[PDB]
């Protein structure tokens, strides 16, 4: 059995590494994702098929072919990311919802992430950036090096849950809150346990786990956090996300209780981890490089004298701090890759692609090509100024994914990533130090990981 | 899932090689069995581990311990065959029965393989072996090369399906007979085809697939199969096979009687058990004689001394054949076919110090064992002395393994051997045979359920005078 598809890519002409049995190429996988599709794309050039276990993957890099994929035909093939499988009541969280129940969900929650929206949130979200210096500064005092994951990581979880949940949480500071404990109990959950690696390789089985209702979710975590979260709606009735989608329940139905508090929880997997990474990755590239974190102090300095607490209007001034941001997403793209389930055949772009093959767009490569970047490794914020746009394929750089199906978070991750670092760089000076690892090596995981732990040495300014 | 069981060899200290997810080592038995258990065996030691998907196999060498797994804990703990898996009826054959059940049909059917009855039924079965000189003479008088699977796999299976199934059959000669275009049928089957392959990588469906009553078997064959026999049952009511005494039988001692649908179950795999087996040493034994010619003359010298002038063997004289079974033993120690044994631990046990836990299946490397120069002098050699009853003491009888050992042994062993001696007799009255140009030497072996030859074994056959 565990041959049938192994055969797709020969057939079509599509080059690509040989497949094992039942495995198909996922031994490959484990030294990295990243560095796995670099590998490829070096040796079969433009176009590659893998298989993960069963499932057939076909990588395309023309930014052509990727626009064609992410954004004329994606309500029509390309509607569906893959399945991991057994879900619940999770099938309506917006990123596991497919097809037209997919479609609507966006719909419904399209006006929660709007820019004015965000701008009346983050007077309630900048507090949440004072803890974060308290964290910092109690670490930083005793002279040792920082594990930056333990004060971010908390940042980002406590305003996620926060706003998602409808609840101030601070998760260092207090850390028995029974949401604390609970939310930590959830984010456990990796697409990476051998539950979810074994549906891979047969993923025969989520038909009958689904008819004996057994999903890969916690489903304890879960039931408590609902069961506490209809607490928390009923007594408000007597700016954050939860507030903003009770509103909208009165074209399409409006959202179910059910279907928000899917919402809620799918909000706290895509944006915990992500934020907490990628603001760790910020700061290492800052202390590694002194002049560049020096010109985002001064230009803070400029909007924001003597602690002045960030703002929207404020935060959206900081015209080099957003070239920093996005230049270390260029190089830490943490979601590594972009995946399509092609609908139907169809050919485009000159190929052809079956159906049910998984469409992949190795995000990782194209910011790492030196076809598309001078000195692609070098860490340049000049990359992103004002003047080189043009100079900028945007399904070429693709950190928060693109068209209909990208990251409908990013606006709130870019701003609330800012609110941070403005803070945390108006109150201290990273550096490396003796344990720093550098340079940076990378680990395998479901997003971009460290080796080791980014340890830094934090200086109070003044 | 995939690796649920891959520490355990590790946990124990017991060494192996280091298996894949979900595969475990499969990958490595492609190149043979027999090839892969000497590799471990050279670089492991005395002992060593491999998964079979999920399934941990525990290897062992020592008699001492082999002797307590296939001797003495064989009732209490080492007493079934790993499953292969989904089976219908034929859970009754007695190769897959297990525990109680199995005890229970093995001692149905001793009085069937008793030396006694062995003799009434070789006048019935010296037949097969004039049709056998028969075949053999149609494609040797050419002066071609004989491609000896072709009359000696006939001779196995005319043999073994007219005894099982109560019929004369007669493969190459009469080949539209509708018995032997569906035994050829059943024969099909083989315990490598990827189903059964399949069933290895995820067990826990063998359940699923028996509550739908599907069965690995070719059911097809087996419907037709049955309802054949019961004719042939009625016919004799108003007589010396396996048939007609596995009927007597069906008539309280300690168990009670075989139903028909366990006697039918039986038959079916006596042909499995007997058929691809007795052809292949049949041809291995005829392999030695052309390339050892002293062997040959002096195998047809005792011959012509105890049946002289082409005299047809009997069980009587075949049992003073002493040299010849010198023959067939040393040449079943070089070809073991069937490799390995096997046993399932039933419970949590210690043998002869060493700890085995439930659930492993132990494995004795019988191939490993035959040509391990630790017990042989000069084990590559074909060397038919090693087997004078002046040697007698020189054969540890867990080292030497070709039907295995203990109370799940071959029950087929004593027909085989004498099955094929009234075939070797009958072919080395009538031929001597020689290497030809196509004769592969040294001879390759080939990956398969039983020891297989790369290329199929071809010779010269010479008529005498
Ligand atoms: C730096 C932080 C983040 C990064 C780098 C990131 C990256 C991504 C990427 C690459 C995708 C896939 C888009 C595609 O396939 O085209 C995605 C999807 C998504 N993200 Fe983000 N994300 C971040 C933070 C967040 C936050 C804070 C939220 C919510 C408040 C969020 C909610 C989502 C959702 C709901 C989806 C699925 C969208 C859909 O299927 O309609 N993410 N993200
Ligand atoms: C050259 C011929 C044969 C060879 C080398 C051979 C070899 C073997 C071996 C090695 C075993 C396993 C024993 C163990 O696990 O300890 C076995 C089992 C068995 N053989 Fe044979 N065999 C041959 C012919 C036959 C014939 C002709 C029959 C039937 C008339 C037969 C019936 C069986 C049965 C029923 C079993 C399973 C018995 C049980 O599990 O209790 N075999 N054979």
């Amino acid at each position: 059995y565990g041959t049938r598809t192994h055969g797709l890519f020969k057939k079509l002409g599509i080059p690509g590494p040989t497949p094992l049995p039942f495995l198909g190429n996922a031994l490959s996988f484990r030294k990295g994702y990243w560095t796995f599709d670099m590998e490829c794309y070096k040796k079969y050039g433009k176009v590659w098929g893998i298989y993960d276990g069963q499932q057939p993957m076909l990588a395309i890099t023309d930014p052509d072919m990727i626009k064609t994929v992410l954004v004329k035909e994606c309500y029509s093939v390309f509607t569906n990311r893959r399945p991991f499988g057994p879900v619940g009541f999770m099938k309506n969280a917006i990123s596991i919802a497919e097809d037209e129940e997919w479609k609507r969900i966006r719909s419904l929650l399209s006006p929660t992430f709007t820019s004015g929206k965000l701008k009346e949130m983050v007077p309630i979200i900048a507090q949440y950036g004072d803890v974060l210096v308290r964290n910092l500064r109690r670490e930083a005092e005793t002279g040792k090096p920082v594990t930056l994951k333990h004060v971010f990581g908390a940042y980002s979880m406590d305003v996620i849950t926060s706003t998602s949940f409808g609840v101030s949480i601070d998760s260092l500071n207090n850390p028995q809150d029974p949401f604390v404990e609970n939310t930590k109990k959830l984010l456990r959950f990796n697409p990476l346990d051998p539950f979810v690696l074994s549906i891979k390789v047969f993923p025969f089985l989520t038909p009958i786990l689904e008819a004996l209702n057994i999903t890969v979710f916690p489903r304890e975590v879960i039931s408590f956090l609902t069961k506490s979260v209809k607490q928390i709606k009923e007594g408000r009735l007597k700016v954050d996300f939860l507030q903003l989608m009770i509103d909208s329940q009165n074209t399409h139905k409006a959202l179910s209780d059910l279907e928000l508090m899917a919402q809620s929880i799918i909000f706290i997997f895509a944006g915990y981890e992500t934020t907490s990474s990628v603001l760790s990755f910020i700061i290492y590239e800052l202390a590694t490089h002194p002049d560049v974190q020096q010109k985002v102090q001064k230009e803070i300095d400029t909007v924001l004298p003597n602690k002045a607490p960030p703002t929207y209007d404020t935060v959206l001034q900081l015209e080099y701090l957003d070239m920093v941001v996005n230049e270390t997403l260029r190089l830490f793209p943490v979601a590594m890759r972009l995946e399509r389930v092609c609908k139907k055949d169809v050919e485009i772009n000159g190929m052809f692609i079956p159906k049910g093959v998984v469409v992949m767009i190795p995000s990782y490569v194209l910011h790492h090509d030196p076809k598309y970047w001078t000195e692609p490794e070098k860490f340049l914020p000049e990359r992103f100024s004002a003047a080189n746009a043009d100079n900028i394929d945007p399904y070429i750089y693709t950190p928060f994914g693109s068209g209909p199906r990208n990251c409908i978070g990013m606006r709130f991750a870019l701003v609330n990533m800012k609110l941070a670092l403005v803070r945390v760089l108006q109150n201290f000076s990273f550096k490396p130090c003796k344990e720093t690892q550098i340079p940076l090596k990378l680990r395998f995981g479901g997003l971009l990981l460290t080796e080791k732990p980014i340890v830094l040495k934090a200086e109070s300014r003044d």
